[PDB]
This record gives C-alpha cells, sequence and structure tokens, in this order.
C-alpha cells in the first residue's frame, strides 16, 4: 500500500532511532568497511596475512607475545588464531549487547528473557556483521587493522582449516543483497527479538516488539532499494539460513572444546586481558 500516514513516520523514526544506536554500538560499520577492502578510505592499507610468513611479522606488532609456545606449530598457529577470534567475539557481545539495550522495549522485558534472546542471538548477528568485514578474498580483522585471506584459513589445521569457510560461504551469497548499514541497524533487531527461542517467558511481549520491527524494515527495504522487489521475503530466508547454520557451527566447536583440552578459556583469565588490553 504504502502510505503517508502518521504510522508510517513513526516506523521512519524507528529506522533513524536503531541506526544510530548502530553507529554508537559498533565501531566498525559496512560503510567504512567496504572503503578498505576497496581502498577508498584515506586511511593507511591494512596489514595482509596470507601465507605463514606474514602471519609471523604480524606478530610481532602486536605488544602481547605469548609465553608457552607448544611445539606443535600447526597447533600453534591454528589454536592461536582461533582465541584471538574468541577474544573479539567476547567483545562484541559488549557492544551487541549495548545495541539491544537500545531497542525500544527490551529493556522492559524480564530478565531472563533478555538473557535466552541474546544466548542465541549473539551467534546470527556474528555471522551477519561478519559478512559486512569479508570478500572473495579475506575478512578485515583486528578492527579493520588486519586483513587475513581465506585461503591461508583454509591452510590451518584440519579441524580449524573449515571453521571459517561456512561464514565465508553465507556472506558472498548475503552480500549480494547489498544492504547499507540502515538496513542492518533494523536487521539486527529482528534477529534478537525472535519470540520462538528455546526457554522463553512471556512470547507476547516479544512478538509485539518484533513485528513493528518487521514492519519498520519491509518499510525500509522498499525504500532504500527501489530496484529489489521480494528483497524483504529473500532476507526472511537468509535468517532462518542462519537457524540451521549456526546449530552446525556451535555444534562445530564443541568438539574443539573438549578434544583440545585448553580451549574452555579460563574465566579469570579472560577478564585479565579485557581490564588490561
Ligand atoms: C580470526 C579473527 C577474526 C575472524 N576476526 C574478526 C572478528 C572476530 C570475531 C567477531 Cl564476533 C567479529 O565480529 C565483527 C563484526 C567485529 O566485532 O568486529 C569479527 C579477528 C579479529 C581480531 C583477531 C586478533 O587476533 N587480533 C589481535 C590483535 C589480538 C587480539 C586479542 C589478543 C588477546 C587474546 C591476547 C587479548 C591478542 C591478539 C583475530 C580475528
Ligand atoms: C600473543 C598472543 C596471545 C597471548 N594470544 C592469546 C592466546 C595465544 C595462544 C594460546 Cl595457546 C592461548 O590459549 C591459552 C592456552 C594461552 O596460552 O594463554 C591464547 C594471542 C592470540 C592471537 C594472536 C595473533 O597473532 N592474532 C593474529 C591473527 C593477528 C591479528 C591482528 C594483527 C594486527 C593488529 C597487527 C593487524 C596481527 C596478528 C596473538 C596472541
Amino acid at each position: 500500500k504504502m502510505q503517508l500516514n502518521p504510522e508510517s513516520a513513526d516506523l521512519r523514526a524507528l529506522a533513524k532511532h536503531l541506526y544510530d544506536s548502530y553507529i554508537k554500538s559498533f565501531p566498525l560499520t559496512k560503510a567504512k568497511a567496504r572503503a578498505i577492502l576497496t581502498g577508498k578510505t584515506t586511511d593507511k592499507s591494512p596489514f595482509v596475512i596470507y601465507d605463514m610468513n606474514s602471519l609471523m611479522m604480524g606478530e610481532d606488532k602486536i605488544k602481547f607475545k605469548h609465553i608457552t609456545p607448544l611445539q606443535e606449530q600447526s597447533k600453534e598457529v591454528a589454536i592461536r588464531i582461533f582465541q584471538g577470534c574468541q577474544f573479539r567475539s567476547v567483545e562484541a557481545v559488549q557492544e551487541i549487547t549495548e545495541y539491544a539495550k537500545s531497542i525500544p522495549g527490551f529493556v522492559n522485558l524480564d530478565l531472563n528473557d533478555q538473557v535466552t534472546l541474546l544466548k542465541y542471538g549473539v551467534h546470527e548477528i556474528i555471522y551477519t556483521m561478519l559478512a559486512s568485514l569479508m570478500n572473495k578474498d579475506g575478512v578485515l580483522i583486528s578492527e579493520g587493522q588486519g586483513f587475513m585471506t581465506r585461503e591461508f584459513l583454509k591452510s590451518l589445521r584440519k579441524p580449524f582449516g573449515d571453521f571459517m569457510e561456512p561464514k565465508f560461504e553465507f556472506a558472498v551469497k548475503f552480500n549480494a543483497l547489498e544492504l547499507d548499514d540502515s538496513d542492518l541497524a533494523i536487521f539486527i533487531a529482528v534477529i534478537i527479538l525472535s519470540g520462538d527461542r528455546p526457554g522463553l517467558l512471556n512470547v507476547k511481549p516479544i512478538e509485539d516488539i518484533q513485528d513493528n520491527l518487521l514492519q519498520a524494515l519491509e518499510l525500509q527495504l522498499k525504500l532504500n532499494h527501489p530496484e529489489s522487489s521480494q528483497l524483504f521475503a529473500k532476507l526472511l530466508q537468509k535468517m532462518t539460513d542462519l537457524r540451521q547454520i549456526v546449530t552446525e557451527h556451535v555444534q562445530l566447536l564443541q568438539v574443539i572444546k573438549k578434544t583440545e583440552t585448553d580451549m574452555s578459556l579460563h574465566p579469570l583469565l579472560q577478564e585479565i586481558y579485557k581490564d588490561l588490553y
């Protein structure tokens, strides 16, 4: 229908509010990420890691040194890279949670339901925003200061050689939608307010917030993408694809968390690296 009625102005105002929260909560947006991947930005080119020799030069640019070099160099590299991917994941939760609080009505929910929505929703947000940082060659790492190639990640040890491939194959199909930060801001909020998470108390207040986010998203996509019909429908299938692809990812590293013995990082040691930095 698309009318210029007072309810549409509220859906446009909600999109503006979610976008402003998207900028403050997340440092590296897709707008700046694409500027680095194409060299359009005035900043310096990021350090590129494509082989083992380039990775050794990258570690020398880090203040930390890792004073426990295990003999297995195939494990010294794979395990070290994976824990860098996990320490960054923890800081993303701090940013995701900061953005989740900005969604109208989220704080008014039950506190245990807020945990449940973030519990199962953090992974699906990571999969989405990670696509903004990667292309067909590699992924931007360390707040855009680095760039690790895709084929280098495939050259790691056999268990760690394909934990990023399910994310690259999703990105090439998700970036084809060519969404911008304005579209992603609403789309992230829709994933959080998914009212069918296992263990939700009152589903009624959650889906009521999501239905306004869904209406604000379809209005955003129809206005921002004039040459793309059914883009709202295509994006819903990408959301359901995140469901069955995250369950395969969470079950994948549970084998690593158990068979590597040193993967479940010590809780008190985590907080030391966060507060020092
Ligand atoms: C492998 C890898 C990936 C895929 N990424 C991007 C990434 C990951 C996870 C999420 Cl969730 C994510 O999501 C986006 C949307 C976001 O949040 O930007 C984006 C990395 C970022 C930094 C480092 C690293 O190793 N960096 C060095 C500088 C360091 C960091 C920390 C340490 C200590 C453990 C000692 C503290 C030591 C060295 C490695 C990776
Ligand atoms: C020094 C260091 C430490 C202490 N950790 C945590 C860590 C290591 C090893 C084990 Cl085993 C571990 O687990 C338990 C058992 C433990 O020993 O504490 C925990 C790191 C993780 C990743 C990188 C890295 O080199 N990340 C690469 C991807 C990059 C990223 C970004 C850059 C630039 C910023 C220059 C762009 C350069 C290189 C370095 C370190």
